[PDB]
């Protein structure tokens, strides 16, 4: 599986990925100098909470393609931008390992958080790795990185069994956490990378990343281990929480750089509960903003208290049924037709069980909005527009500029074949509908 | 002539109504099983008062579409709201009968009374017709309405010729208020309903207003006869009373269900006193609202006070001389000339003594607005469509499309002795012109 | 609600019918001289049932168009299909009554079934009226409707009362079946009617259907009063069961021409009864017919014979669960992944409850068919000539001639949103698909 | 250049103007009887101080077409509209001189000061010529007027020669203040214009605009010279200043009527001065509404502090260093590098000292946007779209419809000097650049 994400000379430069699973996109970014199977553990514990898996091998490494040009953020970031864009992520988890924080970060901070919904710095290179008069956090001068690219240009294989050494702390976790053999292929994956790659990649660990921290929005996951030999711990996550205090933060004790298969158990546990967190706060604040808007059409009175209830034993994730809230819906004595359309539009968004019931009728011809000619056309319109869109702030936009009647027929577009559109751009339409009544 | 109110598979839901006279819009909404020719009693007497007299018939019954769903009192509202729509009524009455005092009373509770004026309830339903325990007030059990529609079911013709011998007390009124003939017409309207609407209508008699009442907030009227057998003044307008006090009671002596017909000259009487009484109270209504959008202007002071006792001294009735108020009016230091032209042009409306005398030049030059022959006519322009207004609510709605320099020359084209525009209009510029500074 | 179907001079020929319910489409044809409404008995009774009640009334009856032209059985029959046509009916049955029997005849000959399931001949004219030398089982010389017609233009009201006396039998029924007040508005519909059409309409009686009748292929239910004045039982139906032994035949005791209403009970439940069992053996006559399509993919085991089992125990009616049927369907050893996803989309077309499952996913891995980018191409050219269709042998045919791949593609796209395409049209794919694998 | 204002039977009335510079439109309206061209040195000392000059040609003079009707001031306002609204001109300056005064005067009274934001009076009619019984502080009697008019029937080429005499006071600036040439131009000038618009011209100069004066809410300028001959001053600016006390009141000691050309220096100081204070109010509120779009790309810290007070100390005319600044600007840690650009380029456009110096670097590779070829068009369609605009409120709104990348390389161009708009439509690139990254 390939992403043509450039362009050199007579080649074209590709990138070898792999997509697995179903459910919320979860983007692995692997680091120096392995390639993407080395989420393998991480991968498994993603696969059966329900995720949706995507790792790529960065340009120079792994199976992808070994240009001798591009080798910066900027470009890394651009790589991966081409790679969200092509597979059309939303609400997507970026998740960052040694270089790949970097990728995440200058990602975020280049391309905004549209298809973001939540991020994760495993053994981060941020703020800074360069040890400057002006930045006095750095961990060495640039007469250290230099002596690395030597190194590299001297012999790239042998500096590998040297770097795998402080990456996984042989001296301390061999035949304990990390076995013979696993080490081995750990070469390999480095051995199949590209010879100019493992050379100008250690050029880029001392970029500055200060100026990307303060755009990140959504919420953030800093984590590192403590006997870190290679990032030590002091010089990034320590100062990078102070920079991002909102963001979790996670010191994971006597963890080497490659804590991902040494300390895998204490990694996956955390991120998984990080996810389940931090996206059951956005999924459930869509929510209460929908009802916000939802109650705001239905006149004061015990109805008012009496839906609010329904939706809330909806939101919680309490079981109910659809026959009996359909029904009851149909026989209430306050609520006009038109709104009792919009309640079941609501009711049908907001459950996995579906009970087995093909369709209602009654708000079939709720949401008819009068069958006006011209009005059942302006819904059409917005249909095409709300397929394209992608956030919740999106599709309320749009859908602000059509009348009632047109957005109610649009609703009936949605109901009748969803969807196309997706429930964050549904929310939009109905927010929208309930806010034109007022 | 009819208005599109809802739909019906391949067919579309359509109500048949009438629109005739001019002046202030007065909605009557028939009651079972008859249609809206049975107004024709009252019709009159309101076309000869100088009233608007609009009748529509209900779905599935008189002239009107004859579908098999939506019989509920929110359903019955929704299509009234449409009907209000459409026509756009501004300050209209509603005057219920039979079913139709519920569809009043569910329009309040459902859609509010932005384009109410009044309200009446003829031989009401409310507040309760079932008899249960929680309401003992009730006329029948839930055994008895079912009885009904299962004798609609078995013979729908043959139930009508018994349902009007209680309907107009035969054994009473027959020969003397009502002929046969006129029995026989509204056997005739009942046999051309629909047959499903018949079997629906009586499950609608027994629903519960009680949460509706509160909500009224126009001047009501509720009106019964006291020999009436389909509907038990006693279980209907007595315990309707208790609820709604502040309505104006008024009962009318051996007085059948229909009495509409049968008592006709009685009914006429007392509803053409109630609107002279219910819609004086809103003219004087509308002269507050204008003291309200003028006041608004005044600067906070002594003024702002005597001002108002200036206007409601005039809005009353009572005696006041020109030469006071516009010498007065001329002589203030703080006042701008802006506002003193338009208190000088409500002061010039609202009392009907000029004395035949020549016209005033401070409160011209201030509404001259310059007298420019293209502000002039963005100011004929408006004159043109002030001409061809009718209500308050619409001469404000046009004159808020215009600049604030029209507004000015238009107020001069009616001081000015140019143009003759209705008071209400007139008014309508006044707010609009007082609402543009703000 | 009006349909055009002709012109006249300077008018347009337009029909009032009225369309109510959800289900199977049941046209039913009234008779002379009433109207659509003249159904209300039966009507109520289809609409418990849950089918689609459609009834109309012909032309210059009830309230439709009143022309001077075109009255024969060939434009009446167009006037029939014109319906059928603008309300796009598939599967829907023909009910006649009195002449309404003629036309439901006149059509079957002359437009096809392709939207007939079944017919229903009340009060037949079939085969003829005219008593003749060529055919002696006629009921009256020309000569007898020859004085009709004079009649007619003589005094078109007085002819109704002597009518219905004969129609109702009301010298045996009145007071009894049938109530004063129901015969006064019978007589109201017929005064309602076209002038020119009560004159013209019974010229029309003594046409010969014999050449009609073999084109019936349908279930046929041939019912007739044996107190029947207007038609003798023994000029008609005794002869037309002679004609069709495959029509099943009912005779009604003691019941008059207009048994619609008198014997309302017995028609009602001799009509429900036929449509249960004549549609129950069509809907069963495809399952079966898919079942053997379905069947011919699977490889001899004993699993050609529990797959069989399973669809026989959803094809009677029995509860079954999909989620055990998908997760068992996905777990079988024998059976290939492609005809795993044909045996998915199958099931989910033939059970009522969907379980409140959203849809399966290794059906959807199965329907991709390779996922060649000519392959899913040929799938939407099919998808939108299956829309068009409306026969299951319309299907089968048109989905013949695309490739194995194609088909599957194309079951795809009816899998993900169906539909659009209907379930008639969905099995001639599936035995399309399962037969080009042979 | 012409603007059609009216239309007088088959030719159109066409006015000549003018549109030169950029910034505060300020509308020049000249007197009888020359042309817009006696602005001539007001024209240039306006356009170097930064203001955008607006003259035109009053209806029967100058290059403006010559009609026989509508020659009085409520005209001459409205013409002065329809120029105002076809160019769209907001928070304009209208200057008025000798019969010119009269236009701003009828002007303010009839479509308010919503586009007005100051105006001025040089050489006033107001507040009335014409002496009469009402008013003893007039300057003439209507015989005095009515001897102009016949002297101008008489010879209108002759008239001027004589008029010109009293006009500039030849008899005490000939050769001093004004050569003769100038006087000659000045002939010219009058004799091209309209022969009856000369003749009807003096009919307008004792029109009554006292009803005017006191709706003049935008701060006023009453300029006037000492030794006018031709409107003596005791009888006009002396009674006009207290008409209007809050106007700034300037006399110029010895000047003549035509004082535009004899002390024009005089004239320059003393508007130039009346502009600096009243535009002054609207300048500053534009350069913070600028501030406040550039602050919300800036992350909140301390820098977004000093960012401010850099950017006020800029915008108020203190001197500053370049080199210093594009420095600092440049060794940001928490600015990313987009934002660098966008500060650098607005620090470019805010100082006149560029030094005659080079171009800087960091801004340069910021405002590439990744160097892509669509990215790059969509910059050079919007480049096409800007030098044809004007305002600052026009910029924006169009350059607002374009991608964020677009905006940053359309700033590119403009910074690598590949293009060159104004100094309003370059921050309404910026703004509109700083609204897309929220």
């Amino acid at each position: 599986p390939f992403i043509t994400v450039g362009q050199e000379n007579s080649t074209s430069i590709d990138l070898y990925y792999e997509d697995h699973g179903t459910g919320v996109p979860v983007v692995l970014i692997h680091g120096f100098p392995l390639s993407g199977h080395s989420w393998e553990r991480q991968s498994a514990a993603l696969l059966d909470a329900g995720y949706r898996v995507i790792t790529y091998d960065r340009r120079g490494f792994g199976q992808s393609s070994q240009p001798t040009t591009g080798y910066d953020y900027d470009t890394f970031a651009a790589d991966l931008n081409t790679v969200l864009e092509t597979l059309d992520l939303q609400d997507a988890v970026l998740v960052g390992f040694s270089m790949g924080t970097g990728e995440v970060a200058r990602y975020v901070s280049s391309y905004g958080t549209a298809r973001i919904a939540a991020v994760a710095f495993l053994a981060s290179l941020e703020p800074f790795l360069l040890k400057t008069d002006d930045n006095p956090d750095g961990a060495a001068p640039q007469e250290f990185f230099d002596g690395i690219v030597a190194a590299v240009k001297a012999d790239r294989y042998a500096f590998y069994t040297g770097f795998f050494n402080d990456f996984y702390n042989l001296d301390e976790n061999l035949g304990t956490r990390i076995s013979e053999e696993a080490v081995r292929n750990s070469w390999n994956t480095a051995a199949s990378g590209g010879f100019f790659a493992a050379a100008a990649a250690p050029t880029t660990w001392y970029t500055d990343f200060r100026a990307d921290i303060p755009r990140i929005d959504v919420p953030a996951l800093i984590l590192h281990g403590t006997g870190d030999r290679t990032l030590p711990i002091e010089n990034t996550a320590r100062v990078f929480h102070k920079a991002l205090p909102s963001a979790e933060y996670v010191e994971v004790e006597g963890a080497p750089h490659g804590l991902l298969w040494t300390h895998a158990e204490e990694v996956n546990t955390a991120l998984l509960a990080f996810l389940a967190k931090a996206l059951e706060a956005q999924k459930q604040k869509l929510l209460t903003e929908v009802e916000t808007y939802v109650l705001s059409i239905i006149p004061s009175g015990p109805l008012k208290a009496e839906i609010a209830q329904r939706l809330e034993d909806v939101f919680a994730g309490k079981n109910t049924d659809l026959e009996v809230l359909m029904e009851w819906l149909k026989t209430r004595p306050i609520l006009s037709p038109l709104t009792k359309g919009i309640l079941g539009f609501v009711f049908t968004l907001t459950v996995p069980s579906e009970r087995g019931l093909q369709r209602r009728r009654f708000v079939q011809n709720a949401l008819n909005g009068n069958g006006d000619p011209n009005n059942m056309d302006k819904a059409v319109k917005l249909y095409r527009k709300l397929k394209r869109e992608i956030t919740f702030h999106g599709a309320k936009e749009i859908s602000l500029s059509y009348s009632a009647g047109a957005l109610a027929s649009c609703m009936g577009l949605i109901y009748n074949r969803m969807g196309a559109v997706t429930t964050e751009v549904a929310f939009g339409l109905v927010c929208a509908t309930c806010e034109q009544i007022a």
